[PDB]
């Protein structure tokens, strides 16, 4: 009944703190981008989050290429209130 969290990667982009719980969801300060729904490849998709107001539901898509450590490289609202999260992590290698 309790969601399991990952490593919690947090980074300040645009003045707000992006938190990637990885197996839960992603936030910006306290504004919920999206929620972990599915893992597609090595990319995790988070949607049904907090409203965007200027569009549909916010969403977050974490693109992981794997690396030495987990870190939020960048986040970009390029898609429909859907935030591209660019990351890497050794735990992503499989």
């Amino acid at each position: 009944y309790r969601a399991i969290k990952g490593m919690e990667t947090k980074r300040e982009i645009g003045g707000y703190t992006y938190k990637v719980v990885f197996y839960e969801n992603v936030f910006q300060d306290s504004i919920l981008l999206g929620n972990f729904a599915s893992q597609e490849g090595n990319v995790l998709k988070y949607e049904n989050g907090q409203s965007c107001a200027n569009g549909p539901h916010r969403s977050a898509i974490v693109t992981v290429e794997c690396g030495v450590e987990n870190e939020i490289v960048s986040v970009l609202e390029a898609q429909k209130c859907e935030y591209l999260i660019k990351m890497k992590s050794p735990a992503a290698c499989s």
